[PDB]
């Protein structure tokens, strides 16, 4: 039962003696949650330029259906994190960011805006210009010109398109009351993988656990539901929850997430 199942979720362990380097007194200030903190078998690792902690970014590495390391599951960026962000969407090749939260939610700050709505932002060595911003039922798309400046000499071919999924559908309280939004939001970033190939997609909500976890949780089940039948769920989450801490974060998220299932079955007909 869902019940049952949820609480042998909740048991597994949180690995500390895997996470030293998001534990760094100079890095603790780059989190949000102390208790969610990537392990370093899977962490994110930038280049570093002098700079002892510049490797850092509180992401990992998540894997999917068919590929080790197909989803970055991170936090909401800070305003201090903000250049890291795009540091690293630059330099692990990201195409797609899908983003399950507003930048406020009831009153209190859940992400940085670390994009531009009208014209060009820079953040370090990292020019984005919004090209594109369209609004189809609960998901803004935006599709982003993305430039590295340094070196000045190569900054003709170092101009990316990044498309940034924008989910509206969530509410501030629970959980999405239909699947359709989040199978929705599933299938336009499935359209847009084809088209940049095996390329990680960065997905962050507020700490990068609760609905980041629910989206690569249901991308993943989706994909093997389709690919061979199975109809598992908590093996699923299961190794999310093995992977970073606390994926798939409420009971009412693991219900959100069987829900998905049925509901892209009976589409499935």
């Amino acid at each position: 039962g869902l019940e049952e199942e949820f609480r042998k979720l909740t048991n597994v362990r949180i690995m500390k003696e895997n996470m030293r380097t998001g534990n760094l007194p100079a890095n603790m200030k780059k989190n949000r949650y102390i208790q969610i903190i990537p392990y370093d078998f899977n962490r994110v690792i930038l280049s570093m330029k002098g700079q002892e902690y510049t490797d850092y970014i509180n992401a990992s590495f998540i894997d999917g259906y068919r590929q080790k390391d197909y989803f970055i599951a991170t936090q909401g960026p800070l305003a201090h994190t903000v250049e890291d962000f795009w540091r690293m969407i630059w330099e692990w090749k990201s195409h797609t960011i899908v983003m399950l939260t507003e930048v406020q939610e009831r009153e209190q700050d859940k992400c940085y805006q670390y994009w531009p709505t009208e014209g060009s932002v820079t953040h370090g060595e990292i020019t984005i210009e919004i090209k594109n911003d369209t609004l189809s039922e609960a998901i803004s798309i935006r599709d982003f010109l993305v430039t590295l400046n340094q070196p000045q000499a190569r900054q003709e071919e170092q101009v990316r398109v990044v498309r940034q999924f924008h989910f509206h559908g969530w509410p501030d309280i629970g959980i999405p009351a239909e699947g359709k939004g989040m199978i929705d939001l599933i299938a336009a970033v499935q359209k847009q993988q084809q088209q940049t190939g095996n390329h990680p997609i960065t997905v962050h909500c507020s700490a990068g656990a609760g609905r980041t976890g629910t989206f690569i949780a249901l991308s993943n089940i989706l994909e093997r539901v389709k690919a061979e039948g199975l109809l598992d769920v908590f093996q699923a989450v299961k190794s999310l929850r093995l992977q970073r801490p606390h994926m798939v974060q409420t009971l009412e998220q693991y219900e959100f997430c069987y829900k998905v299932v049925q509901d892209f079955i009976d589409i499935f007909s």
